[PDB]
């Protein structure tokens, strides 16, 4: 399909058995979703944006479903404002930007 | 063109007279730059990233040419670590999100 950005890029997700609203971000090099519950070890990771840095969970080889489609891979867990869907993941959809 | 994922999509940007490197942010409700001279009156204003907000100075009817192609809007001036070209822009250049 083709996502216009008139407006915020949401869609909804499935992660960790359950179904939330994420945000398709191209400027965000990782995948970071709000305080929520996934299987496995974990190891520790610092991620900047506008503001600084966060401390967040590093789990790995997640599950994860967008628009239908199912993404494997990497899922940071922490304090971020809005659930983002970074390119490691939007690579696994083949996505891209056109203009 | 057609920008893949599988690193920033960072492109050359022409503004306030120079040139600079800015990322494509489609979860980047605004469009931010490092500190630049930018012509006309501004206003204050505070917007939040993943770390939190910063201070930033928004000017109006800016223009901006990437790629051969201009639009013109609200630019934010501030402490970003990195140059952003969001959604208010990105519209503009009759950029979408494909897959
Ligand atoms: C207008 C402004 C630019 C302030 N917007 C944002 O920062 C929004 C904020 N919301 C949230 C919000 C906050 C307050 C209010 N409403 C919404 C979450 C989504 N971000 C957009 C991000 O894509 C911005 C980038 C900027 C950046 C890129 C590369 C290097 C440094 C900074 C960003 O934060 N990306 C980082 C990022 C993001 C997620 C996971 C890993 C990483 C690493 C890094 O790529
Ligand atoms: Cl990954
Ligand atoms: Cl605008
Ligand atoms: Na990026």
């Amino acid at each position: 399909p083709q996502i216009t950005l008139w407006k915020r890029p949401l869609v909804s997700i499935k992660v960790g058995g359950q179904i939330k609203e994420a945000l398709l971000d191209t400027g965000a090099d990782d995948t970071v979703i709000e305080e929520i519950a996934l299987p496995g070890r974990w190891k520790p990771k610092m991620i900047g944006g506008i503001g600084g840095f966060i401390k967040v969970r590093q789990y790995d080889q997640i599950i994860i479903e967008i628009c239908g489609k199912k993404a494997i891979g990497t899922v940071l867990v922490g304090p971020t404002p809005v659930n983002i869907i970074g390119r490691n993941m939007l690579t696994q959809l083949g996505c891209t930007l056109n203009f």
